[PDB]
């Protein structure tokens, strides 16, 4: 029933969500293990956000009579310190929004306006995540790494 | 994440229209209150607040895209001298604003800035509600006559 | 009805308020974009204060049968970092209080004691803003810039 | 602490103005209520109460300064015979009242009676609000017409 | 329905007495407060308020009967210079007032204005209660001595 | 910096506040020791009022970049019975209000309208205190001293 | 019941120390508030209030013992120009105060004034808590450094 290429786009977006879920969940637990509990808590909520995006994508693919692909897990970008982990999440988000833009073009082209609207809501949420990440990396420059970690020790 | 230079230019143009509307509607609100047309005064005040919140969202989007919000350049206020002119001045300003919103949305679509498009569409919906109010008021002036129209807008 | 020179004074104070509104609002949003949320929220409230002063001046000019001038916008002093932004706000406030003092003198001279009282209330509010700004700049000297910014990350 | 003789005279002159306004506004209030213009009657009643409170504060200040409050001499009431004259009568009284308040404030400043000045400025602020109200009503009568204006002030 | 001309004159005479009493009691009230005799001051304030309410009722009745309430003519205030004289001044005013009320009630009866009669009787009951208070206070001054009486009225 | 002569006036007003604080507090505790608890409680609250005036003066002097002078303590006028104590407080207030008027004259001359407004608020409170004191002295004459003390035994 | 003359002198000496501490701690509090170190400012304000309560109890005790409290003679305030000196100044003032309290308690014990001794012991306990706070703060400045210490006392 749904357009084969829209479903292929939705499964590509879903694949990015599945990478983001695992990467942000692991970073969260790394920050909690290091005692950087404010970073840990925020990253956990970012993980949950991705989980909810994946759920909406799976439901849409099934409604369109496609097969959701949860088998293919791309590359996790795992950092070894706070600065690399923030940059790894940012790199993942920039790749995610590029794929969202191309999927939205295709939805418009075949007149799947409901799928386009779902993807635009996901895109809004990803750009809020980019905003957060760029702000944090900018704060590290303004106050220095050690001061930055200090302000994120306690929730 | 650096935004398209021409999208930022469009957003600064919309922002410029918002800043005109903030000042024009606020002055109109206070003129009507000074005349004792408090119902008009209060409605116009809330329209001004609406423009203020639009400007806030635009300023925040421009900064996220790493552009410079322009709050320095203030175009021409259309200040009326009586109720009928003030309503028509607001309508002329809204019709220009929606023309500029349509052109900005077109450009956002071309460069795939779908989040900026969505912000502009939300602002555009609100301006069309403002046009609906203004055209409705001008029609009521014709149906009941000016003095009757003012009479019904004396009390809040 | 009201004295023509008093109305010009009131419109000049109004002109200073309109500059302050835009400058503080922009500075607030700049600080929020940088993640300095305590600075951003305080500066937003300063912006809101100027808005209420402007409202009071517009109402008084209309009662005096004058024409409020919301058309002429003087020069915004936008800083590029926290220390310049604070200094730009301080420069703007010191000019605003100079003009308030000259306006109060004239109101006294022509016996417009109600306009004088309105202007004295605004002046009290401006001096509290000056106290805040000079205190912030002194704290930057006492604890250092990076420590100062660290204390204003979270609201 | 005996007050300045000329400050007390000014304070007694202001009090004399309050006493006229009390009686004038109260009678106008009851005239409007008798005519069934209850919104005008109620607003005018509250203006009368406000003048009563001004008189109270002046009387208390005169006694503290060891003067004799004069409640015996009642100047001329300006009683109108219709709504438009009544508003104009109240406005003429308020314009005279504010002229006298301004001269009293000048004199308080000259002899350094800053507390009396501050009392008089609070009264002056309240009288200028009443002038704002009166001029607005007279403006509305021109904009909507007398019969329409009275219509909107029948019910509370 | 226009009221009897002589009844309206009687009502305006009663109104004139109320206006004297309002000002006399208000000034006496503030004099006692200024002297720190706050219980006397507070009781006298409430007497003043009662006269204000009588005046309001009279003004309303005169207007209903299509007369002109006279708030312009203010008779002689009897201001005392100490507590005993102030109480006696109030008592002298109350006795003059009840004589005028009695004469007004007789005329109302003759021309069958029974509603005006009933209003005046209510006012008279209240005036006789004030006479009861004043005579009681003057008697207490005799029984306990002046200094003890004032001591008893320092605090509210 | 604030005007040098305004600051000097403010330190003079402060010096008077510091005398009243101690004088009224001591009188309050004397009346309590004598069992005149109503006088003691009222005098205590007058002492507290002066403490609040002193606080507002200290804060304004610091804002103007002056040095608050809490070191120089002038002459306390301590009475030995109720009538002298009330008269000592009254003499102190009359001296205080004379100095307030001269300070307000100076504020007006140099356009320090906020300092003027603060001093005018202090003067209003001092004239309320003068009202209380003259009223009490008048009551001692009207009812006699022993009757006056009787009425001030209980709170 | 006349107290021992030397006990009263000791109490007036302790009182003299409290009066210095009131003024010094209040000024330091307002200096810290003026610099934006609001946590230091608030804590120092409460230390000032503590000394005010000590002074009150001493004054009451001196009067009960039929002495004359001396609020006239004010010793030397130790005012610092920065946080570390202000803290050291309060600490130097507290060490002098506790030395005088110990000597007063010795004398109270000698003449069997056990109630005055117990009052002085209560004050001494409170002064030793203040010394604990001051020494802890000075120790923290060494452990974390001055800029970090000030940083942690900016916000209440
Ligand atoms: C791969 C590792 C994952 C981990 C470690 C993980 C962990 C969690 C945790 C700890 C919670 C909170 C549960 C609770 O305490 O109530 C949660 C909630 C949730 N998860 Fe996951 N999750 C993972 C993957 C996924 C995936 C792949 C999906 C869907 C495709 C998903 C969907 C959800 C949803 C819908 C919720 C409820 C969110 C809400 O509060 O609305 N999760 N997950
Ligand atoms: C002539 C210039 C302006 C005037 C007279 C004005 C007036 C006001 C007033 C009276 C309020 C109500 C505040 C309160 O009572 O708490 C307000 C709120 C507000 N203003 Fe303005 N304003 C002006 C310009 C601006 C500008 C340029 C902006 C932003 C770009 C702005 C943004 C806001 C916002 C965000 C609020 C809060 C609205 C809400 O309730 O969500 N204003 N303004
Ligand atoms: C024709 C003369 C006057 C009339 C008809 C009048 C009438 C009234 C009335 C109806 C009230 C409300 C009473 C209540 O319901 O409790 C009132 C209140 C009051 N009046 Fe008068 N009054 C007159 C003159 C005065 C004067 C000469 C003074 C003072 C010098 C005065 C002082 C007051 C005060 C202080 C109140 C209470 C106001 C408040 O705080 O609500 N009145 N008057
Ligand atoms: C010398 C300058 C002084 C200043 C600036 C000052 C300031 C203050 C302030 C601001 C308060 C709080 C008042 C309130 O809002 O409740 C206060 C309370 C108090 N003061 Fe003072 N004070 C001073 C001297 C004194 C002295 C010399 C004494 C006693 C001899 C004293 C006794 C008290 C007492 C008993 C309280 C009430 C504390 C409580 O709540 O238990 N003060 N003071
Ligand atoms: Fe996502
Ligand atoms: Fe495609
Ligand atoms: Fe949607
Ligand atoms: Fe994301
Ligand atoms: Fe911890
Ligand atoms: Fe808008
Ligand atoms: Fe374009
Ligand atoms: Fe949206
Ligand atoms: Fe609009
Ligand atoms: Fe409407
Ligand atoms: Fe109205
Ligand atoms: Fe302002
Ligand atoms: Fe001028
Ligand atoms: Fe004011
Ligand atoms: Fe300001
Ligand atoms: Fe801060
Ligand atoms: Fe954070
Ligand atoms: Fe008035
Ligand atoms: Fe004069
Ligand atoms: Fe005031
Ligand atoms: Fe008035
Ligand atoms: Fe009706
Ligand atoms: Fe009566
Ligand atoms: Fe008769
Ligand atoms: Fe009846
Ligand atoms: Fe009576
Ligand atoms: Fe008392
Ligand atoms: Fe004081
Ligand atoms: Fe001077
Ligand atoms: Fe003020
Ligand atoms: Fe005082
Ligand atoms: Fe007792
Ligand atoms: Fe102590
Ligand atoms: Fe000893
Ligand atoms: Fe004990
Ligand atoms: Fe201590």
């Amino acid at each position: 029933k749904g357009d084969k290429k829209v479903i292929q786009h939705l499964n590509k977006i879903l694949g990015n969500e599945l990478i983001a879920i695992n990467q942000y969940f692991l970073h969260s637990r790394m920050w909690n293990d290091w005692g950087l509990k404010r970073l840990g808590a925020h990253e956990y909520h970012e993980s949950i956000d991705e989980m909810k995006h994946a759920d909406k994508l799976i439901e849409r693919i099934l409604f369109l009579e496609g097969l959701p692909n949860l088998q293919d897990l791309g590359k996790l970008l795992i950092g070894e310190n706070t600065q690399e982990m923030l940059q790894c999440d940012l790199n993942l988000e920039l790749k995610a929004t590029k794929d969202l833009r191309e999927a939205i073009v295709h939805c418009e082209q075949v007149h799947d306006y409901v799928s386009r609207d779902l993807l635009k809501d996901i895109l809004e949420s990803e750009e809020e995540h980019i905003d957060y990440l760029e702000t944090q990396l900018g704060l590290i420059q303004k106050v220095g790494l050690e001061n930055y970690l200090l302000s994120h020790m306690h929730e």
